[PDB]
């Protein structure tokens, strides 16, 4: 039975120090900056173990050369939750190790959202975009620019959940419309040496302020062991599965992309480069198979450290996968061409 579990009190502490942390790191962004911020506090209230917070009427406005303010982005409301409360009272300093085995014996995931309502470009951004690609074809011009002009949902979702000694961290981001539908999601995978390690550098919550503390004697007593957490982070699955609605407006491009495929195919030299594009081809058909493009992205790397990344190569991933084909192979080839070409 799931209910009054966040006293007032205690909501409103977080309350405060969510507006105070924002309020800072507006005023921090924007000084001499000329990025400027209109941000309302947080509003909050307790939600079971989640506490929900709602910032109305947001904006962000970078600087005119002409000496005048630009907007870049908008959005009516920001909603944040979280269900990592602390609703303990008690006003000593806990270890970094306790903080989180406190939170995961009450739930069983720890959970947090980020949420853009009405997130809106700003009409400098489009002109932006507009003056960017121009096909000279109306109809292309007229969607990109209702597309860019369209209002849209953003979300920033974060999940954490205790697995054996481990501890499996999911992040999401979306971007979505009636017309587009843009998602993407990382898995990592994290040692619960990471955690232990962290404690030893003293690191504790303070249970006042709610925020991680160090001691500042650490501060002379620190080269550099950033490397070393990298050892406890494990990547798992990259992915990006979208739609678009296109009102049958590329139809043309994929036309002619296609034709280019299938002339380099014959262009191509050697049979690992001619599969290469078979499947660049395979996947676009896929894709565009109607005016609902579909892309649908997975990546997979064998759990090993990251870390261990420059040693082991590009054999760290082990599996990638476009709209149900298999392009494992072929970016393994392109990939280390690229890779090649690129860092020279």
């Amino acid at each position: 039975m799931c209910g009054n579990s966040i006293d007032e009190k205690t909501v409103k502490k977080y309350e405060n120090q969510l507006n105070q942390t924002v309020k800072q790191e507006i005023a921090s962004l924007s000084q001499d900056s000329g990025i400027k911020i209109e941000f309302s506090d947080f509003k909050c209230n307790a939600d079971g173990d989640f506490i929900a917070c709602l910032s109305p009427n947001f904006k962000t406005l970078a600087k005119d050369n002409n000496d005048e303010y630009q907007e870049l982005f908008q959005a009516k409301n920001i909603k944040i939750r979280s269900n990592e409360i602390y609703k303990g009272e008690t006003n000593t300093s806990i270890s970094i190790k306790e903080y989180y085995n406190d939170l995961f014996k009450n739930q069983k995931s720890i959970q947090s959202n980020l949420v853009f309502e009405d997130f809106k470009l700003g009409e400098k951004v489009v002109s932006d975009i507009n003056a960017s690609l121009f096909q000279q074809d109306p109809k292309i011009s007229s969607f990109i620019n209702k597309l860019s002009s369209d209002s849209y949902t953003l979300s920033f979702d974060n999940s954490i959940n205790k697995q054996e000694n481990n501890y499996l961290d999911n992040l999401d981001i979306k971007f979505y419309n009636a017309k587009l539908n843009f998602n993407t999601n990382l898995n990592i995978n994290l040692k619960e040496d990471l955690l232990n390690y962290l404690d030893s550098k003293g690191i504790k919550f303070n249970t006042q302020t709610l925020a991680m503390d160090e001691q500042a004697i650490n501060e002379l007593l620190n080269s550099d062991f950033s490397n070393t957490i990298q050892k406890y982070i494990i990547l798992n699955n990259f992915k990006i599965d979208s739609t678009l609605k296109t009102e049958g407006v590329f139809s043309s491009y994929i036309a002619t992309a296609k034709e280019n495929l299938q002339t380099l195919k014959a262009q191509s030299q050697n049979e690992e480069q001619a599969l290469i594009f078979d499947k660049a081809l395979a996947i676009l058909n896929n894709i565009t198979q109607n005016d609902d493009y579909k892309l649908n992205l997975d990546l997979k790397f064998k759990n090993i450290p990251v870390s261990d990344y420059s040693t082991q190569g590009i054999d760290s991933i082990e599996k990638l996968s476009i709209n149900n084909q298999d392009a494992t192979e072929a970016l393994k080839i392109i990939l280390p061409f690229i890779m090649f070409s690129m860092l020279m």
